């Protein structure tokens, strides 16, 4: 789904509908453009994927509450029962209105375990509220003007097109994950920012066994939390698939997903997807996992020409120029296109965030101290809304598909980060040793995968960019891209394409990778 | 309230949204712009006039029915007769409750009120377009041979539309009294299937003295006029009136005030009269207001504003007819004054009396009463272009509403069913039956009931005399081949209309027939 708001508008709302429709790829099934009574300058916009729920949500009990949200709140039945809240509509996000009425904005955002990005408007109290998930899933982009012009969109493609007269420059920036912004609605449609507070994560009480921090009492808790995350991500009326990259995280996610699906009396078989080159070891591992679990495996053979042609599309969708995310997202875009075309699975489960939480990266072997490794992991999790969640989310949503990341749930990630740093660090030369040990006896995935001319894909990209980028431009790039100057030709070409699609807005990224 | 629906659109939808906002003046409170699931090419748009609804009506009992209408029916509270539960607070949902009951022919023939609706049935794969018998609520359709369809309220919301597959699209006013059925092809585009008239009264059997003697007809006419005013009274907005100083406006104002007093209405009636300084029409309006006690607001509009409002009047009225523009200048000014310095939205006016009651001066020179009846029926059929068109385009242009009490289905059917001798002028005075009907109720002073019948045309001609050169009137036969203006005023109106609406000048076939 795609949310969109235009609180404050000196221009007409018809010239500003093209920007709203620029994110129509998120849901190509419905679209509603609606204004707000008394504040006709401010409007809304929603896109839906897959009967008679739509947005904005205006309920009879709260006539002054206007909510435009996209994502999934998993603990809505566990809270509509704890506090009786009659829901007029079948929308998952209706509980946000009730929680806001009951206890304001601070308590309506800390009890939404799940992924979400919402815009809330209160005419009675004359206030506007924004929100994003604590890890950056379900992104949000905000554009603010000193006059009081406010814009919010799911992606940045819906804000750069927007025209605001009486102000030459409009600043479009990604909404900081884990934050809520309270702004005051002036009686002319404009807004004035009143506060911006980070609510961090939470460890919800209404969600078994959590004795302490012993080795045998940690693996059991990790298993319980992972299974609970998969179970709570299961809830949906749409088909669920999986992306088998061949790694430990994807294999564990697929195995647990299959087990919980079988426990949920689900009729459709699970569809696991793998993308790679011919006879690649990753594809072999994915096929081994699929055969071990018995899932409908769909292998996609990567051809370099398709990636070369789709470089521009993936740069446009991802809205970034970082080399690593583009290289890792070209294949994800292709596999999402294949899933949309040849299969009927929309909900996609991936093991994104495991490497940045379970110390899964190679350079973590060179951490001077476990505390440094923990700090690096926390920093990666904070900056996850720009590198991997962006790659796993924008590319997935570019084809009308939904993303689920069980490794990025609040409870399991919080418990893993609360573990002593001596346990998260690699122990016997293998990264993420604790996660591998926690599933030794469950027999979820084969043992050889549990504990585990060279990669001839980046060579094609390197040679293509080298042929397409001149050395004189690279020398000139110091005075051509003053902010985040590319150091290689690949970065230069990615930046060139990104500026061609988005001119002058390159502040969305400030670093690349690898703090060895 | 304005409605704007697209079917079979191929040139996206965001670039086609700016055409809908051209009718935002009808309702400036809210605005919706929806789509059709499975038919993304099709889209809907509603402009609401003022708490929680919009009119892409989808009722959970009929998930495949999407209705958009801009009007108000007076027979919905048929709900008691049919025991039809209504999910929403709108009075158009019953249309769906009727469409499943008996189709579209029976639904549109039992709607007592003004309406122009578009309905989409996905299950039956059809689109239905409807308009009232006298066309009080406007409706304009633009259809291409490819399958494109654009149904709006006014025409200003369709001339902006773009067809990337056809150079020219024909925007024509939907006929007043027809229902149109179109087959919904899978590609969103719609072909043309059927278009049948439904005419007039068929709802009076299933909802609420024979003879033609002079007393019985008078009693029946009084009863029907009172019933029309009473059924038009129902609304949540304030009710005003336009005191033109004539018989029809005075009668409507008196009956409206009497019913409002019978309705325990707290707010006083607001009667508005626009005219020149010290004019007989304004004096008559003041006399009527004093006799009935309504709060009277008088506007002494000067020639400068009327001249400066000619462009906007022609833009809103979408016509180049001389008389329509002449009356529409004053109607537009009085509507602007009403919106600006008054909280009254619903307006009552006698638009349809001079045609249905044969109250024009030239009706005296009638070759026969049958000829007069035929002329009156011809005027009623073309009423959606001259008088109703102005009374709607100059009212909805300021976020107001028009409630014509004289063009009631039962009242018109009974008046037109009378012998032609009674309708014709009796003693050299037109509308004799209407005047005799209310001669005992003491609604309005006798000096105004009788005595049948302000220099604004002269300044209009003076302004448009040094604006159309004598050379520009010589080539009018080669500059405006269709409906060539015979006067300089008509040439000015036509040039303004062409500047606002280029090429699409076939909406008005004739100009106006005084005989």
């Amino acid at each position: 789904c795609g949310i969109w708001a235009l609180f404050g508008s000196d221009d007409c709302l018809s010239v500003q509908c093209l920007s709203a429709m620029k994110i129509a790829h998120r849901g190509p099934d419905a679209f509603r453009f609606e204004n707000v009574n008394g504040y006709t300058n401010c409007c809304f916009g929603f896109h839906r994927l897959a009967p008679l729920g739509m947005q904005p949500i205006r309920v009879k009990k709260y006539p002054y509450l206007w909510l435009c949200y996209n994502g999934e709140i998993y603990n809505h039945k566990k809270m509509q029962q704890h506090f009786e809240f009659e829901y007029q509509t079948k929308v998952d996000g209706e509980i946000i209105l009730h929680l806001y009425d009951k206890g304001g904005i601070e308590q309506t955002i800390c009890m939404l375990d799940g992924v979400f990005a919402f815009v809330l408007l209160d005419t009675a109290n004359k206030k506007v509220f924004l929100g994003r998930d604590t890890y950056g899933v379900i992104p949000l982009f905000k554009a603010m003007t000193e006059d009081g012009f406010l814009a919010v969109c799911s992606e940045a493609k819906g804000l750069v097109t927007l025209k605001h007269s009486a102000t030459p420059f409009l600043k479009v920036e990604p909404f900081l994950p884990g934050h809520y912004e309270v702004l005051d609605l002036k009686p002319n449609g404009k807004v004035a920012s009143v506060e911006m507070v980070k609510y961090h994560h939470c460890r919800d009480v209404p969600l078994k066994l959590f004795p302490g921090f012993e080795i045998e009492t940690v693996k059991n808790n990790l298993r319980i939390l992972f299974n609970n995350a998969v179970k709570k991500r299961l809830m949906t009326d749409r088909r669920i698939g999986c992306l088998l990259s061949g790694g430990l995280d994807s294999s564990l996610v697929a195995a647990t997903l299959l087990k919980q699906l079988k426990e949920a009396q689900v009729q459709y078989p699970l569809q696991t997807f793998a993308i790679g080159m011919e006879d690649s070891p990753d594809l072999l591992a994915a096929r081994k996992v699929a055969d071990h679990i018995g899932s409908e495996h769909y292998e996609v053979l990567f051809n370099s020409e398709e990636g070369i042609q789709a470089l521009d599309e993936v740069i446009f969708s991802l809205e970034t120029y970082d080399i690593t995310t583009v290289r890792a997202s070209v294949g994800m875009y292709l596999i999402s296109k294949y899933i949309r075309k040849n299969t009927d699975s929309v909900v996609i489960f991936s093991g994104e965030g495991s490497d940045e939480l379970t110390q899964g990266y190679i350079y973590f072997h060179k951490a001077p101290s476990p505390e440094k490794a923990e700090e690096e992991s926390e920093r990666l999790l904070r900056e996850l809304y720009l590198f991997d969640v962006l790659r796993a989310d924008r590319t997935t949503a570019a084809h009308g598909l939904e993303l689920r990341v069980p490794f990025l749930d609040h409870r399991f990630s919080s418990y893993y980060l609360s573990l002593p740093p001596e346990m998260r660090i690699p122990k016997n030369g293998i990264e993420k040793h604790l996660l591998r040990e926690t599933f030794e006896d469950s027999n979820l995935i084969p043992k050889e995968i549990l504990w585990r001319v060279k990669n001839s894909w980046f060579k094609i990209l390197q040679e293509y960019v080298e042929h397409q980028v001149d050395d004189a431009m690279m020398a000139n790039a110091a005075q051509k891209f003053p902010f985040n100057t590319p150091k290689t030709k690949e970065g230069y070409y990615y930046r060139q394409v990104f500026e061609r699609h988005y001119p002058g807005r390159a502040d969305w990224l400030s670093h690349y990778w690898m703090p060895k």
